[PDB]
This record gives structure tokens, C-alpha cells and sequence, in this order.
């Protein structure tokens, strides 16, 4: 009856049982780093492939990395940000708010419904991957979507409410969910312990590529800095023709839980963006944007970015934004004070710095030194080229975008 119980019941069916479904799991990075703590070990003390092996030992037919879903979110959100910028340069409002945290989306709908048009229409990484699995991958494997079960392992006690939004379903049948069951880090750790599975003693397993062909997880080596940063990078690099380094946000004096950075953007020589800047020179009192110019006319825009952690802190930021005392163009609100590594589904620790330890072990040092870019991922390129079309296009909109409901759902 619980979602854990339903998922385990699907796995309990022998693989050759005529009523067996194709049971898929996707795993968030915050889960991978914290799951070792369920054994009393340090964050990161078990490897990603040990976790993949453990999941395969529970009976999962596919084991996916949610980072594949995040590459889709980066493609869509980066394009969406650049589109809003483009529309505003040529005279879907700015500022844009990210949409990946369901705690934020719940507060948005209930308490700030007038802000709905400013929020990204992107689904979350877990929902984009789920939508893809029950469309593209089902078709590829010749499996009816109703015979697919999608489970996510999340650090978050709110991701089931996200998955349960009614229209996240296949062909307007609300009982055919894109994402069926969410299991938290601690629930999964309990499942392993109840079965005598010790992740730390497992051999390395393998990931499956959600494209259904090829080796590995379908995500390239390296790190992005997360969906918000990589969406910014996508827009910035197209706008300027120059690389965006890893960001370092600074604390905002006088506002708890708020960090910021300003990103100066000069359009690439000969680009449409350069043309737009030169030729064409609501609830949130947006100031028409920050810009700069030089004596010879090489002008640019300055993108003002904020991240709010904690919903109380976000409410204070929104108050200041409405007052015009805080001026931002792109804002990420996450409900958890420490972000997802400190989510409500994570192990409890006496270590006041456990979330710092989780963040540090979240990706290895070799991968942290390497910046990767979602649009360079051959699996992502193939999916757009042969199935989705263009970011923000009709098919991408259908599978990967969503809407919001004033008053909540
Ligand atoms: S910040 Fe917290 S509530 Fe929001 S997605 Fe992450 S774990 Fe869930
Ligand atoms: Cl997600
Ligand atoms: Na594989």
C-alpha cells in the first residue's frame, strides 16, 4: 500500500512471471553520496557502481542515473532562459525562477500564485527522465508503457508529491504514471539492511543507458555545477561565444540563506544577440535589466543571479524583490537549508557538518576538475535529433514541460 511496498511487490514477481513488469529505477546523486551512512559509514564510502549492483540485486531491470534527466533539464532550461532573454532584448516574463524543487512549487502555487508566469515550465530531472523512459525507451524496447514501472530514489520527502501531479501521465490516462514510486535514501538503506545486503561489500555493477543501447549511464565524465548553473552556462556560452567557468556564489549581507553572483555578458561578434543589443536599445517590480556599454559601443548585459535555500529565507527574498530592494534576473529556490544533500529523506547524523561532507564527496576529484556540457552528450544529441526535435519544441514541450495551478493541486 505504501509506495515502497508497491515497488517491492513488483520486484517480488519472478522475472518470468506472466504478470511481471519491466521495473526501472533512477538514482539521484544526493542519494549515492549519503547511502553509505545508512551502514554507519562516511558519505561517499560506497561507490556509485556498488549502489547500481545493490539495486540490480533487488531485481530492477534497469538502473539509471538521474543525471541523464538533469542533462534534459539543462537543455530545456538553458534554452528557456535564452529565449526569455532574447524576447526581452527585442522588446514569459523576467525574472525567471527555477522549478526543480517541489517544496518551492507548492509554496508558489499556494502562497504566491501571482508569480506563476515567472516560473520555468521545465519538469524536474526525475520527471524528464521518467517521461522519456515511458515514451522513447518503451517504444524502443517494444514494451507497452503500462508494463513499465518507474521508481526513483531521492533525498527528498516531497518528490512523490511532484510525481503525483495528475497530468504527469501517459496519453491522458492518469492511472498510467510517468513516475510511479519514490523511495528515499533512508527507505532504500532500510530495504538493503532488511535483506542483508551490505553495499560496501558488493562488487562493482553497471548502469543502464536510458537510450537502451550503449554502455554506461549515458552521461559523460565530469560535472556541471547543477541544473541552475548549467542552464546559465548554456545561455551564456551561446550568447557570448565564451566559456562560463564554475560559479562561486557569494553570501548576501543582511539576508539569510541567499547567495548571488553577477554575470557580465557581451554578445558574440556578428551574432543576433549583438544586433538586438545595438539596434533595439507585474508583481515583481522588474527594472528592465542591468546593462553596460563602452565608448566604442561594445555593450553587454549583466545577469543577476540568486539562490535561496530555505522557504522562510525565500519568502524574505521575494518580499525584497517585490519592494525593488533586491534585483535579480534568475533565481533558484530550494526548500532545504542545505539543498538536496540535506533533504528530508537523508540519514540523520550527529555531525553538524554532515551536509558539507556530503557535498565534498558528491563527485570525485577527477570528475570535479572536468566541466561537462549537456549539449555535447551524444546520447542527448541523439534523443533530440531522432525523437524530441528542438528544445522548447512541441514534442519537448509535451514530454518535458509542465504548468502550475494557482491555489495548488
Ligand atoms: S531542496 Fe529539499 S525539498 Fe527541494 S528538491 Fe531538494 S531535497 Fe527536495
Ligand atoms: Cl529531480
Ligand atoms: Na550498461
Amino acid at each position: 500500500l505504501s509506495h515502497v511496498q508497491q515497488a517491492l511487490a513488483e520486484l517480488a514477481k519472478p522475472k518470468d512471471d506472466p504478470t511481471r513488469k519491466h521495473v526501472c529505477v533512477q538514482v539521484a546523486p544526493a542519494v549515492r553520496v549519503a547511502i553509505a551512512e545508512t551502514l554507519g559509514l562516511a558519505p561517499g564510502a560506497t561507490t556509485p557502481k556498488q549502489l547500481a549492483e545493490g539495486l540490480r540485486r533487488l531485481g530492477f531491470d534497469e538502473v539509471f542515473d538521474t543525471l541523464f534527466g538533469a542533462d534534459l533539464t539543462i537543455m530545456e532550461a538553458g534554452s528557456e532562459l535564452l529565449h526569455r532573454l532574447t524576447e526581452h532584448l527585442e522588446a514569459e516574463p523576467l525574472p525567471m525562477f527555477t522549478s526543480c524543487c517541489p517544496g518551492w512549487i507548492a509554496m508558489l502555487e499556494k502562497s504566491y500564485p501571482d508569480l506563476i508566469p515567472y516560473v520555468s515550465s521545465c519538469k524536474s530531472p526525475q520527471m524528464m527522465l521518467a517521461a522519456m523512459v515511458k515514451s522513447y525507451l518503451a517504444e524502443k524496447k517494444g514494451i507497452a508503457p503500462k508494463d513499465m514501472v518507474m521508481v526513483s530514489i531521492m533525498p527528498c520527502t516531497r518528490k512523490q508529491s511532484e510525481a503525483d501531479r495528475d497530468w504527469f501521465c501517459v496519453d491522458a490516462d492518469p492511472t498510467l504514471r510517468q513516475l510511479d514510486h519514490v523511495i528515499t535514501t533512508v527507505e532504500l538503506g532500510n530495504i538493503f539492511k532488511e535483506r542483508g545486503i551490505n553495499l560496501a561489500e558488493l562488487p562493482e555493477g553497471e548502469w543502464d543507458n536510458p537510450m537502451g543501447v550503449g554502455s554506461g549511464a549515458g552521461v559523460l565524465f565530469g560535472t556541471t555545477g547543477g541544473v541552475m548553473e548549467a542552464a546559465l552556462r548554456t545561455a551564456y556560452e551561446l550568447f557570448t561565444g565564451t566559456p562560463l567557468p564554475r560559479l562561486s556564489l557569494s553570501e548576501v549581507r543582511g539576508m539569510d540563506g541567499i547567495k548571488e553572483t553577477n554575470i557580465t555578458m557581451v554578445p558574440a561578434p556578428g551574432s543576433k544577440f549583438e544586433e538586438l543589443l545595438k539596434h533595439r536599445a507585474g508583481p515583481l517590480a522588474w527594472d528592465g535589466g542591468a546593462g553596460f556599454t563602452s565608448e566604442d559601443g561594445r555593450g553587454g548585459i549583466t545577469l543577476r543571479v540568486a539562490v535561496a535555500n530555505g522557504l522562510g529565507n525565500a519568502k524574505k527574498l521575494i518580499t525584497k524583490m517585490q519592494a525593488g530592494e533586491a534585483k535579480y534576473d534568475f533565481v533558484e529556490i530550494m526548500a532545504c537549508p542545505a539543498g538536496c544533500v540535506g533533504g528530508g529523506g537523508q540519514p540523520r547524523s550527529t555531525d553538524k557538518a554532515i551536509t558539507q561532507k556530503r557535498q565534498a564527496a558528491l563527485y570525485n576529484l577527477d570528475e570535479k576538475s572536468t566541466l561537462r556540457r549537456s549539449h555535447e552528450n551524444p546520447s542527448i544529441r541523439e534523443l533530440y535529433d531522432t525523437y524530441l526535435g528542438e528544445p522548447l519544441g512541441h514534442k519537448a514541450h509535451e514530454l518535458l514541460h509542465t504548468h502550475y495551478v494557482a491555489g495548488g493541486v
